[PDB]
Order: C-alpha cells, then sequence, then structure tokens
C-alpha cells in the first residue's frame, strides 16, 4: 500500500546524456546509437533568441563546431542535420549503453518521467504529465535544454519529450524526438499564449481508484450520475469532458475496486461541488491529476 | 523555475540490485563489492513472521540455500552472516557496477530517495522523508522488501535505508544497511506503534522560500515573530519546535529571498491560523514538509 508520484527508474536514460557545446551554448543531448539529438537552440546566442534565424545560424556551423562530451571522453562528430527544432549530430561512435529504445508523440494527458540534467549530467527525476494545453509543468533551470522525457515498457524506453523552453509564465515547451513540438510553441523568446488548460478528468478518477485501494474511502457516497450530468459539472468545473472511451480505459480499476465508473464519477462531482471540505486524499488537499489509469494499476501491481 | 518532488537518478542504486530467494521467499538484494545486503525475514516462511526466531531459522540455511541472481546470471555465496535485521551474503564475484558508496544513518526529517523493486528489477523511483517518528510514507507492495533508500553527493552514494515492513497503519518501516531498525520497530507481523509524527517545520519553511523563488508570493505578510511566539503556534499545530539551528540551516534561503527567517515564520504561523483559504502554494493546497533546507537549494541551483 501507500501512493506516490512514482517516476521510472533513470538509468537506460542517464547512460544516454551527453553535454553539447556549439560556440558559448552548452546544453544536454540523447546519445542513442551513433546520433547525438539536441534541440537546434545549442547554435544560438543571447542575441539570436528573439528571433533566430535557424537555417542561417546552422550553416555557419561545421561538424567541428559541435562539441559532444559523453563523460570525460569527446565524440567524433561525422554529420549534422536540423529536423524540426532538433539537430542531429551523427558521431562515428554507437553509445554502448543504446538501450532498445523508441520515439514516440505523447497525447496531452499521458504522463512521462523527466530525467533533469545540467552539462550532460542527470540532476534529478520527476513524473509529470502532459497538460491538455501541451505544456509541462516542470522543474528546470537554464542549462536545463535537452533533457528528455520518456516512459519504459520493460527494457523498452520511449522517448516522448526533449526540453527546449520555459515561458514566462513559468510553465515548460519542448518537443517530441523528431523536433515537433507539443502545443503551438516555437523556440524563439517571444510572448506566446499556452492556451485554455484544463483538469485530466480521467486521471483524477484513477487517482480516486488508487484512493480506495490504499485505504481512503471517505470521498465515496451513495450517489450515481450520468455522463452527461458529470460532464455537466465538468464543464462548470474546467474539467476535460468524460467520454465512453475514458470509462472503457477506468474498466480494469472499477473491477478491482467494484465502484462502478458512474459512482466513482458521482464522488468526483461531490468533491467538486463542495471542495475537500478540510479533508486529505493520499497526502494531497487538491484533486490530483498527474496518474494514469495505466500508472495507478501499475504502481498498485507492481510491474518492474 | 518550478518545483517538484523531484528523486536522484537511480542508475547508480540500479546496478547493485540483485533477487534474492531463500526456500519459498523471494526479496531484494544490493550487491555491493563482493557483499549483498538483504533483510534477514528472507529466511522466513509465512508461518514464521509471527515472532520468528532469526537464529534458529538461519542455523538451518547454508550458503547454497541463498539463491542470488543478478539479472540472468547467478551469484555464488561463499559466505553468510547477520548483522542486527540484515543478512550479509559474501559472494565470490564484486560487483562491476559497484558506485562509489557510503553507509549513512540518516536524521528524522531528512529526505531521500526510494528505488523500489521486485524479484530484484526496479520498477520506479521516489523522493520521500524519514517522518519524525521514523516511519516512511512510501509506496510498496509485498516483495519490496530489500529496496534501499538513498541520497546521492555527485558519483557517492549514501544508502540510508532498507525496507523490511509495512505496519497494519499502511505506513513503511526499515533499517539503515547495518540492519538496525529506524524507530522502535521489529521484523515480526505484530501491531506495533508507530508513536506520535509532527510535521517538519524546517522543511516547511524550506518549502515556503522555493515558492518565493518559483513565483508563489500571495503568503507573504506585513507581520514578524519570535521563536518562542512561533514555537507557541507550532506546539498547537503538532509542528516540530524551531531552534536556532534551524534558523541557521535556513540562512541561504533567506539570503537569497532577502526574506527573514522569522518574517517567513509569521507567514507559516498565519497559514497555520488560517489555512490557505482555498489557495494553492506551488501546486499544494497542505503544507509540504518533504523537502529539505538543502533539498531546496539543490533545486534552484541544479547540483548534478
Ligand atoms: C543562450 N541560449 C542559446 C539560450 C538562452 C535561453 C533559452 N531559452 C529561451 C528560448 C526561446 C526560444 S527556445 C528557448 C529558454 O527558455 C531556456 C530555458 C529552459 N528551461 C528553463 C529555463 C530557466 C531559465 C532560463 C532559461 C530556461 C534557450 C537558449
Ligand atoms: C513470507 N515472507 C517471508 C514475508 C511476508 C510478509 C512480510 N511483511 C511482514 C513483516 C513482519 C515483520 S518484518 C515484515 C511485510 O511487511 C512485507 C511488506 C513490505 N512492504 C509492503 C507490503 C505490502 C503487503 C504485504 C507485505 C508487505 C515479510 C516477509
Amino acid at each position: 500500500s501507500g501512493f506516490r508520484k512514482m517516476a521510472f527508474p533513470s538509468g537506460k536514460v542517464e547512460g544516454c546524456m551527453v553535454q553539447v557545446t556549439c560556440g558559448t551554448t552548452t546544453l544536454n543531448g540523447l546519445w542513442l546509437d551513433d546520433v547525438v539529438y539536441c534541440p537546434r537552440h545549442v547554435i544560438c546566442t543571447s542575441e539570436d533568441m528573439l528571433n533566430p534565424n535557424y537555417e542561417d545560424l546552422l550553416i555557419r556551423k561545421s561538424n567541428h563546431n559541435f562539441l559532444v562530451q559523453a563523460g570525460n571522453v569527446q565524440l567524433r562528430v561525422i554529420g549534422h542535420s536540423m529536423q524540426n527544432c532538433v539537430l542531429k549530430l551523427k558521431v562515428d561512435t554507437a553509445n554502448p549503453k543504446t538501450p532498445k529504445y523508441k520515439f514516440v508523440r505523447i497525447q496531452p494527458g499521458q504522463t512521462f518521467s523527466v530525467l533533469a540534467c545540467y552539462n550532460g549530467s542527470p540532476s534529478g527525476v520527476y513524473q509529470c504529465a502532459m497538460r491538455p494545453n501541451f505544456t509541462i509543468k516542470g522543474s528546470f533551470l537554464n542549462g536545463s535544454c535537452g533533457s528528455v522525457g520518456f516512459n519504459i515498457d520493460y527494457d523498452c524506453v520511449s522517448f516522448c519529450y526533449m526540453h527546449h523552453m520555459e515561458l514566462p509564465t513559468g510553465v515548460h515547451a519542448g518537443t517530441d524526438l523528431e523536433g515537433n513540438f507539443y502545443g503551438p510553441f516555437v523556440d524563439r523568446q517571444t510572448a506566446q499564449a499556452a492556451g485554455t488548460d484544463t483538469t485530466i478528468t480521467v486521471n483524477v478518477l484513477a487517482w480516486l481508484y488508487a484512493a480506495v485501494i490504499n485505504g481512503d474511502r471517505w470521498f465515496l457516497n451513495r450517489f450515481t450520475t450520468t455522463l452527461n450530468d458529470f460532464n455537466l459539472v465538468a464543464m462548470k468545473y474546467n474539467y476535460e469532458p468524460l467520454t465512453q472511451d475514458h470509462v472503457d480505459i477506468l474498466g480494469p480499476l472499477s473491477a478491482q475496486t467494484g465502484i462502478a465508473v458512474l459512482d466513482m464519477c458521482a464522488s468526483l462531482k461531490e468533491l467538486l461541488q463542495n471542495g475537500m471540505n478540510g479533508r486529505t486524499i493520499l497526502g494531497s488537499a487538491l484533486l490530483e491529476d498527474e496518474f494514469t489509469p495505466f500508472d495507478v494499476v501499475r504502481q498498485c501491481s507492481g510491474v518492474t
């Protein structure tokens, strides 16, 4: 028992982290096979970041200008190319620590672990969710660019995120591993509207099932609701509309606890309408949405 | 910016995790040099756990009865000994992945990362605090025994905890790496009083400094207090008494924000007396105490 914001063990990703220096800019890179992936803004200086002409800046750079350090040893850059907002530096040595990996584009509402790095060295690991507005409320300082988000299924690491930028609002933005930004963001130091965010209803409900599994049952009530009545409450409280697919993904948690999904919905409805009343659920005084139904079953079953 | 419950990157600890099977019991072990450390209850069966005679149970066991698997390869056990509540299985092969390490006894209120493992395989990593009553509110299922808690200073891993038991209350108990239980607990399946817990005042104050650093300032007020007046409030709200040493450990955060420690104390006093009023601080609707002053400066500076 016990329920925590658990991240995947970062070991397989730590072995892929390198330092990438171009000119006076240093950030992190992801060494997989004979390719180091890093944010393309490594080629910029502070003067460039207002509106960088990346194609032009990259043309002034050659293979020898990209310094790649993997711990204390230097990697030999034999090629370079830009793909969307990432640079792919081809190196003459495949990473011996390359795990089985995949490049995935995650959906908003899904979670992943972040391995925050500085100068190609890992500082820490935390679990977070891709917000419905495609931002991440991470913990990132200057030089954290190039840190990646991932999920691990057995021995296969699915890289989903690469860190590029902190918006003036303090929230974070980045790309998939093909360099495509999540959300409407661009890699320019400019005011960028993040868009209206919502709470991930399915994840809150999944977390409500984890609370019942782990002992917390005070919020359970004698009521039920319909998807329609629930969605009217979800609308008023800026919660994502709940669909039959969300009810289906909650099937296992519903079967384990014997609490019908619409019965759990009615409990969430009462919590939205009345608050916690000074009470807690799994050590939180607010409704948590950073745990997916899969994360709950994984943590409550013990998959390694 | 951004503030998260960040755990240390678990890589160096993952490389030390092995599976230890004795009879019909399987749990995790920590392979450092030519020694595998595991909870001594590996020698028990369900029938034994009510009141095990560990000296007697161990006498029926020989080196060949302790099966130690490091991934897919078997380790050869050449010696065995009990030290407090841990078994030390001497093996004929030093772990090639042994990092620079230390065995430390942590103080209550300090934090550490936990690498939850099952069958010698890591499932996840989370950050937690040693409660003032020496329990840990972890996330542990059956077979998680042998999972360790640690801190990492550069390349040196300081092992502080080993998991042994979940109390009937759902909280966790374990030992230092010399097998000494933290708190009054014994490795017997019996009702065990955990003792009165308190909130880690210094850590709450440290977290209040992290909130100001990361943008959250609504709780700052026009008041100040004394250690005496604050301690009267801390008493009423089951908070640890604040001492001059705690004020001294908060010196750096006070210097960075320019907010005097007693001024921050007066803000915490108002939050204790009036609650959050439906507001949040760093994404939490309650007062967080799982971040030490050192954790705050580390996360807000970027140490790797
Ligand atoms: C000097 N240098 C080239 C540089 C300089 C700044 C950045 N930018 C701006 C920007 C614009 C468009 S794309 C990035 C970042 O946003 C980098 C960054 C990320 N995360 C957390 C941060 C906290 C504090 C400062 C910077 C942070 C990238 C690069
Ligand atoms: C069968 N076997 C030998 C066994 C069987 C049970 C345990 N115990 C009891 C106990 C008594 C004294 S020392 C341990 C544990 O407490 C083990 C444990 C730990 N963490 C989370 C758990 C969740 C569910 C079930 C067990 C959990 C240890 C060993």
